[PDB]
């Protein structure tokens, strides 16, 4: 168009390439500065912030010079090799997004449940395979020209040492896309909506308990003002701190000093989780009540008991005549006109959906390593939202033949472009990273 739209459109681009160096330049100094971000997950986003950086250095630039200047100026040389670290890019990416939710799928189904079952030397061997494979897949077919177009229009191009338009045969075209971009991202889609429906599935009270109780490593007050330790453990209704002192020191078998481990929170925590399913089958009033209930809502009740202990329970009389009758919802009104759900009201609602539904949909991406697996869903999602339009309309215009255009091509393409300076902002979700970025930013 007029110098207005080039000179904005010049700004925009020039905003867009130091967006993505930058950030990504961030993602990958914070992993290989901060010890706590090395984990075989990271590996693979440094895998993805390095492509989205070589995407911002090497190709980004030369397409906005390229749309500016309404040609080539780089050669045919250049050309072919521009357009190669490009496809390089966007494959590499997608694969490793497949890798990551493979890892992340062997992962929930195993004892570990969210630590891969790699070595980061196992890890950096599959990054290394992943671009040498995608690298042989993107630089063979254009350095070798099995991609050229056979009309005038493409051959012409081809032999202008000022043009470099991306035009394909049909075989090319449809190959590259299916290898490339296709296979990986339906595998991805599938493996990772598989991850999510394991999180769900297996939650359990730990989880759940964990979630409501949350953890700390040193004595706290709770809700009601009393002395409290690790994930929910009450120490002493005492309004003394050396009574609390006392009680964690007998508990745990050692001079604490009011601290604690994560292994010693979790073995209390077990035998707090222990006392209150034997509360439950002690008492005349809860045992029948937990026998007529399913896994979930056993645990809604197991939650109950853990916090308010078993003779607290036993006296909501209406609401546990009516959990046995399998009457949630009426259940569930008599439960919210209770102390109990003025006093803690997140919490209680959680349980009451719980015992509502049957369903684990409260607790959905609540517990840490949820929503780690949501980060890196959000990640694939956004990926496939970017590049999902260009990768379509590109495999319509190889059936159809027309109404392919330019404009559209062009513009659908830095939709993709655009996406490799989404990551950084993403991986703010992650405390870790917010972390490490203020740290590096000086903030
Ligand atoms: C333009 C093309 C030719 C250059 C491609 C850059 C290559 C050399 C880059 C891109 C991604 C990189 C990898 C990113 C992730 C890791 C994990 C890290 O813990 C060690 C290094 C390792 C294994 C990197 C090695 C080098 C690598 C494979
Ligand atoms: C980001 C990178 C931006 C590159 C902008 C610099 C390229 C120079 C500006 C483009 C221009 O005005 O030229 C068009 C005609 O004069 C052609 O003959
Ligand atoms: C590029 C993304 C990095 C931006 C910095 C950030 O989001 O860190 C969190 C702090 O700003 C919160 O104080
Ligand atoms: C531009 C190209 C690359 C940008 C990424 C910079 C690479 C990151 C350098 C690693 C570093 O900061 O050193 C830490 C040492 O203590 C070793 O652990
Ligand atoms: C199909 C392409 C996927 C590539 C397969 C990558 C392997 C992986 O991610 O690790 C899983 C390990 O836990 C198995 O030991
Ligand atoms: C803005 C883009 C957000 C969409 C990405 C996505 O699909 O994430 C997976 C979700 O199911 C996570 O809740
Ligand atoms: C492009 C302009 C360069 C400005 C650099 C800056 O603002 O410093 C970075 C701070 O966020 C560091 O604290
Ligand atoms: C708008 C500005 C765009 C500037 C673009 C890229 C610069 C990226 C640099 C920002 C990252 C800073 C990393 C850092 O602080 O480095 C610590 C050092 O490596 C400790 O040994
Ligand atoms: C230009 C390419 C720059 C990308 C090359 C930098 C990536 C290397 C890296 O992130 O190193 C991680 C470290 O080795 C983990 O221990
Ligand atoms: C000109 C190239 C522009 C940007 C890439 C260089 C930025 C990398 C600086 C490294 C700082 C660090 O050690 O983390
Ligand atoms: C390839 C590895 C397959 C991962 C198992 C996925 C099975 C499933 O989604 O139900
Ligand atoms: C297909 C289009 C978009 C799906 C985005 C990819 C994210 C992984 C799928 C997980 C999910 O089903 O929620
Ligand atoms: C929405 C996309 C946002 C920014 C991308 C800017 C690049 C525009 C490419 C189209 C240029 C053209 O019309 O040839
Ligand atoms: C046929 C589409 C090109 C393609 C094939 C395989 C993998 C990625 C592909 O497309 C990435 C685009 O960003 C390339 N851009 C061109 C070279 C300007």
């Amino acid at each position: 168009r007029d110098e207005v739209w080039v000179v904005g459109m010049g700004i925009v681009m020039s905003l867009i390439v130091l967006a993505i160096v930058f950030g990504n330049v961030l993602v990958i100094t914070a992993i290989a500065k901060f010890e706590r971000l090395q984990t075989v997950t990271n590996y693979f986003i440094t895998s993805l912030a390095c492509a989205d950086l070589v995407m911002g250095l090497a190709v980004v630039p030369f397409g906005a010079a390229h749309i500016l200047m309404k040609m080539w100026t780089f050669g045919n040389f250049w050309c072919e090799f521009w357009t190669s670290i490009d496809v390089l890019c966007v494959t590499a990416s997608i694969w490793t997004l497949c890798v990551i939710a493979v890892d992340r799928y062997f992962a929930i189904t195993s004892p570990f449940k969210y630590q891969s079952l790699l070595t980061k030397n196992k890890a950096r061997v599959i990054i290394l395979m992943v671009w040498i494979v995608s690298g042989l897949t993107s630089f063979l077919p254009i350095q070798m020209h099995w991609y050229r177009a056979t009309h005038q229009e493409a051959i012409n191009c081809y032999a202008e040492e000022t043009c470099c338009d991306f035009f394909t045969n049909q075989a090319y075209a449809i190959a590259s896309s299916i290898v490339s971009f296709y296979v990986p991202l339906v595998i991805m889609v599938f493996v990772y909506s598989r991850v999510f429906q394991e999180a769900k599935r297996q939650l359990n009270i730990f989880e759940m308990l964990r979630i409501d109780e949350g953890l700390r490593l040193k004595i706290y007050k709770d809700t009601e003002g009393y002395y409290t330790i690790g994930i929910g453990h009450l120490l002493t209704k005492s309004p003394s701190l050396n009574a609390a002192k006392s009680e964690l020191d007998k508990a745990i078998g050692r001079n604490t000093n009011g601290v604690i481990t994560k292994d010693e929170a979790e073995k209390l925590f077990n035998q707090d989780v222990d006392a209150a399913v034997r509360g439950i089958l002690r008492n005349a009033k809860l045992k029948p009540v937990y026998d007529s209930l399913d896994a979930v809502r056993r645990a809604a009740l197991i939650n109950m008991v853990f916090q308010m202990g078993e003779t607290g329970v036993a006296g909501f009389t209406n609401s546990l005549r009516m959990l046995q009758q399998k009457r949630w919802d009426e259940a569930a009104v008599n439960l919210a006109k209770s102390r109990w759900y003025n006093q803690t009201p997140n919490r209680a609602k959680r349980v009451i959906t719980t015992f509502r539904t049957g369903t684990w949909d409260a607790y959905k991406f609540c517990l840490k390593e949820h929503k780690a697996l949501k980060t890196l869903g959000i990640i694939m999602g956004t990926f496939t939202l970017c590049w999902l339009p260009f990768f379509i309309v590109n495999i319509v215009h190889v059936i159809q033949d027309n109404l392919i255009r330019k404009e559209v091509y062009i513009l659908l393409n830095w939709i993709g472009y655009v996406n490799s300076g989404f990551n950084p902002l993403i991986y703010c979700r992650s405390p870790d990273f917010r972390i490490a970025f203020q740290e590096l930013l000086c903030l």
